[PDB]
């Protein structure tokens, strides 16, 4: 039963066919729960650290090097024999590889939890129902609970499944709908029918929500929902149907994957297209070599280790500044972050609430309409702070208006103040609104109470207690959305004055309460409510809230003659406006929630950043704009018309229009959860990545559909796991700093991954040499492995610990659809990449051609044979020493590069080598390992390789270095011929 809140408690029945003594016919059950399913959530999709390894295989790339691993096979020979022990390393290397590059996209990727499965923390296990099959109240399984079934809940119990309640049998009832929400304080509820058909869930008071605690009371109800119908259930199923994209770099580098596979099998068809006895076999084998050879060459085997790295490195450092990045790849999207909605409260602002201005009537004569209004001083909850009118401390209880307006904040409060032992300061109990009425009634201090002489914890709520002695309060009609107050029914006790009538103090917002006093308070006298006299009072209000002060005001109005106890249908909330009338204003006090003193900054910061600001709110549209320019979001006298919108404002428009407002929006007052998915998916309608906050599982789906969710340390549980990132102190400025480390945690990246690639594509050219002229291939994987994953595998790593730029914030967000290789910069890679593939051919084959300890036989058509099958023109082309030209000559180049790369337009003359301490130190360990692989013997001996002579060292510095020089070149050009 879908719109149970609306209709009557006798309709529900009518729609079960159940009676409210008896219960659900074990008949009934079984068809029910045939037409309506379980009471529970679908079960999980399943996973499995098994087929999550079979998931990583599957692609292109690492279907390659699993391909090469195949043909290293097929190429040595067959089954068992005795030993050259030495051989079988270029097939087992790469399979050990990948299985251990395979699980790193797992055990430190986490791809766990998900804030679909925290949901099932808040479905219960046991709930109470009552069949007809028995006639006590039978616990059941949860599951088993269908719609129709009536059922029992008390104080302590979760909430099994959506109920429209059916009677409280408790003196009142609270629930708790904090796991929703997020507001700690409970609401009440009743049974009467909420006979709008839309109403959201905070005017459903005649319900409960599966999930949600009973917070005291006890009461009996009819299910309406149950399973996926819940509205706790209909938040996992709009979780459920969100498509989650990948971030820029997962994608771009997925199309650079798709075009490494495509140019490897491109080249393994143009060597073809440049291509005496014995047999077939060994000509097939040959070409098996060099496709193996250029299988290695262009895969960057270490990127993922040193990706990974590099994001587990951000991680413990965001941490640090407050910003808790749960899922890992999220560090470089929180750099391309185009958009941020924040929540004010908490987030913005401080939370600290505390009452600054108040103001009473001083007299009304005709057209005269004097205000008599005051200033209260302390930002804190601490009765510590003085009042003062014409900027002057006055005593407040001299003021005949300003009792009464205590009397209101004390009596008509649901709060209070209690004294912090250890951290030595006061505590707010309750709601941080009503918590500054009740700090504020201390310090205003009406009688003159000895204050003093008591202690912290005592004077707390001293002089609300001597106001709590004077009236008794007897009932009380809650808040409501609907009316927008509050009041509570009020009798005298000992030798007083007051009497022929109690008193209904009530407490709203302004407009509201207003309208609805007929009579004013002019002192201890009272005299008719006119036209001047109420423009007066909005004049101010407004002035006040939508001044530079952006203060929430609260009317304070009293029914001086209520009506009798026995008129008021106090179970009916309909009813509560109707007993708010012929109010008699008294006066209206005016609050500040302070903006955190970091954001006016950060939010400058986000302005040259690029990035847009959005703030939502529950503010009046008015007031939200003034904190606004405030915080500074808008200047100071600009326009604004069509950049703030309201909730109801923004559901009246069209789609295309909301979609329109959405790209000049700036700014959400009193908006409706539903609203923050509306927004973040029309954001993204723009191609816009996306920050959006939020808590309660309310805004879980909108944290899971933005980019990055965020979630608050206080937050809710769920919320959490909804959301990509924490801040751990609910910062505003948490957010900003974690976006701009993820602009230079990225901005880092974008180099050394260029750099591993720079290598590859030298790698290769190099290997086409040596195939193309027919040579001697002068690199095999063995060794390229090593390059790729130690050798330029530190150097890549120190490239993440690079000096961020000075003007890193002060440039516009990068697109997603930026490449990371492209204009200039692909020829000024496919330079360094041809020269590398010279390089490491040159110094090598000059071991068979210049060389004095080596056979240097100059042109001997090493390109002619190296088949040896006729030794007319004269196993020494397998020699370990030309082998180990190439190596160190790439070795060499690569840490030139590696310091070619901490800037990417900045001369090594402008950009110091030695900026970058761990470069240097890692250049450092790069070399102590190659020269580790030669002289420790196992090693040169399993690598082929044998150390070179001082004079073998030389020749590579002389074809190495040459590349700085090179590299220096292309970047006073596009420095000073490629800009404009
Ligand atoms: N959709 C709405 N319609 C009317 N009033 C609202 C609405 N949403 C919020 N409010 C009121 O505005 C107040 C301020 O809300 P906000 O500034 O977002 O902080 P919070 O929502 O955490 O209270 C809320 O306490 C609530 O009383
Ligand atoms: C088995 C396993 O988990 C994996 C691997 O073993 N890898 C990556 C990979 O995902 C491969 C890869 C996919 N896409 C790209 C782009 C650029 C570079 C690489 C890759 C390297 C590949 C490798 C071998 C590191
Ligand atoms: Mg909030």
């Amino acid at each position: 039963m879908e719109a149970a809140h609306s209709k009557s408690t006798e309709e529900c029945l009518a729609y079960f066919g159940v009676s409210e003594t008896t219960g659900l016919t074990p008949d009934q059950v079984k068809r029910h729960l045939e037409k309506y399913g379980h009471n529970e959530l679908p079960a999980e999709e399943g996973k499995s650290l098994w087929e999550l390894v079979i998931e990583q295989f599957e692609d292109l790339l690492v279907r390659i090097l699993l391909l090469a691993a195949c043909i290293s096979f097929v190429l040595a020979w067959f089954e068992e024999g005795e030993e050259t022990i030495t051989a079988f390393v270029e097939p087992f290397v790469i399979l050990l590889i990948l299985i251990a590059n395979a699980i790193v996209g797992v055990w430190q990727e986490r791809n766990a939890e998900n804030a679909i499965e925290a949901l099932k923390e808040y479905e219960p296990e046991m709930g109470k129902v009552y069949r007809a099959d028995r006639k006590s109240v039978q616990r059941i399984k949860a599951r088993d609970i269908v719609p129709g079934d009536i059922v029992e809940v008390a104080v302590g119990d979760k909430v099994p499944a959506d109920i429209r309640i059916l009677s409280i049998k408790s003196t009142t009832l609270r629930v708790d709908q904090s796991i929703l929400t997020g507001e700690s304080v409970s609401v009440i509820k009743h049974t009467e029918p909420v006979p709008d058909p839309r109403a959201v869930n905070q005017d459903k008071k005649n319900m409960l929500f599966s999930g949600t605690n009973i917070a005291a009371g006890k009461a009996l109800g009819i299910v309406a929902t149950t399973g996926v119908s819940t509205e706790i259930g209909k938040i996992r199923d709009q979780m459920a149907a969100t498509e989650q994209d990948k971030t820029p770099l997962q994608q771009k580098l997925d199309e650079f994957g798709e075009q490494l596979s495509k140019v490897i099998s491109l080249i393994c068809v143009a060597v073809w297209l440049i291509n005496h006895g014995g047999s077939w076999i060994r000509g097939a084998i040959y070409y098996f070599k060099i496709a193996v050879a250029l299988a290695v060459a262009a895969i960057p085997e270490g990127l993922p280790a040193v990706i990974t790295t590099c994001l587990a490195l951000g991680t413990r450092r965001m941490a640090k500044k407050n910003a808790i990045v749960r899922s890992l790849p999220s560090v470089e999207t929180l750099g391309c972050t185009s958009v941020i909605c924040s929540d004010k409260t908490g987030t913005l602002t401080t939370n600290q609430m505390s009452v600054c201005k108040m103001f009473i009537i001083d007299k009304v004569d005709g057209d005269f309409c004097s205000l008599n209004e005051f200033s209260i001083t302390g930002s804190t909850y601490a009765p510590e702070g003085e009042v003062l009118k014409n900027d002057k401390p006055i005593r407040s209880g001299q003021f005949d208006g300003l009792v009464e307006l205590a009397t209101i904040c004390a009596l008509c409060n649901d709060s209070s103040l209690d004294f912090n032992e250890t951290k030595g300061v006061y505590e707010k109990v309750g709601e941080a609104t009503e918590t500054a009425l009740t700090t504020l009634v201390e310090k205003m201090n009406v009688f003159n109470t000895e204050v003093r002489n008591l202690s912290k914890v005592e004077r707390a709520n001293a002089c609300n207690s001597v106001i709590r002695q004077l009236m008794k309060k007897e009932f009380t009609l809650e808040f409501s959305r609907d009316r927008k107050s509050m009041s509570v029914y009020c009798s005298p006790a000992k030798s007083s004055r007051a009497a022929v009538g109690n008193k209904m103090f009530v407490k709203g917002a302004p407009e509201g309460v207003i309208d609805r006093c007929n009579y004013v308070r002019v002192g201890t006298t009272r005299v008719p409510m006119t036209g001047p006299v109420k423009e007066k009072i909005l004049s101010v209000i407004k002035e006040w809230g939508t001044g530079r002060d952006t203060l929430r005001c609260l009317a304070l109005a009293t029914r001086d003659t209520p009506p009798k106890r026995e008129e008021m249908v106090l179970d009916d909330s309909s009813r509560f406006m109707e007993y708010e009338t012929d109010l008699t204003f008294v006066g209206v006090v005016g609050m500040l929630d302070p903006p955190r003193k970091e954001v006016m900054g950060s939010i400058q910061l986000c302005r040259d950043a690029g990035i847009r600001v959005i703030m939502i709110t529950g503010d009046n549209k008015g007031t939200a704009i003034a904190i606004c320019r405030r915080i500074g979001i808008f200047g100071e006298n600009e326009e604004v018309a069509d950049r703030a919108y309201t909730g109801r404002e923004f559901d009246d428009l069209p789609l295309a229009e909301q979609r329109e407002a959405c790209r000049r929006a700036c700014c959400f007052a009193r908006v409706e959860p539903s609203h923050k998915s509306k927004i973040v998916e029309y954001l993204q309608s723009y191609d816009e990545i996306t920050a959006m906050t939020g808590d309660g599982v309310n805004d879980a789906p909108a944290l899971k559909k933005a980019e990055i969710g965020i979630a608050m340390g206080s937050g809710t549980a769920v919320a959490k796991t909804a959301s990509e990132m924490v801040l751990a102190d609910d910062n505003f400025s948490t957010i900003v700093a974690a976006v701009e480390e993820g602009r230079a945690i990225y901005n880092n990246m974008k180099q050394f991954i260029r750099y591993l690639i720079s290598s590859n594509v030298g790698e290769v050219v190099c290997i086409f040499l040596t195939a193309a002229l027919g040579l001697p291939e002068a690199l095999i994987p063995v060794q390229l492995l090593w390059v790729n994953l130690v050798t330029d595998g530190l150097p890549a790593t120190a490239l993440g610990f690079n000096p961020p730029d000075l003007d890193i914030m002060d440039r516009p967000p990068r697109s997603p659809k930026e490449p990371l290789i492209s204009g200039w910069l692909f020829f000024r890679y496919m330079a360094i990449g041809g020269y590398v593939g010279a390089a490491t051919v040159g110094a090598a084959a000059w071991w068979f051609m210049y060389a004095e300890d080596g056979p240097g036989v100059t042109y001997h058509q090493l390109t002619h044979f190296m088949q040896c099958t006729e030794d007319h023109p004269h196993e020494i082309f397998e020699a370990p020493e030309p082998m180990t030209m190439a190596l160190s000559v790439l070795v060499t180049i690569e840490m030139c590069n590696a310091l070619n790369s901490l800037s990417e337009n900045q001369s090594l003359m402008r950009m110091p080598p030695w900026v970058n301490i761990w470069l240097l130190g890692s250049i450092c360990l790069s070399m102590s390992l190659h020269f580790l692989i030669l002289y420790v013997d196992p090693l040169p001996m399993i690598f082929k390789l044998k150390a070179l002579d001082l004079t073998q060292w030389l020749m590579v510095l002389k074809i190495s270095l040459p590349v700085i020089g090179l590299d220096e070149i292309l970047k006073f050009i596009a420095r000073n011929y490629l800009e404009g």
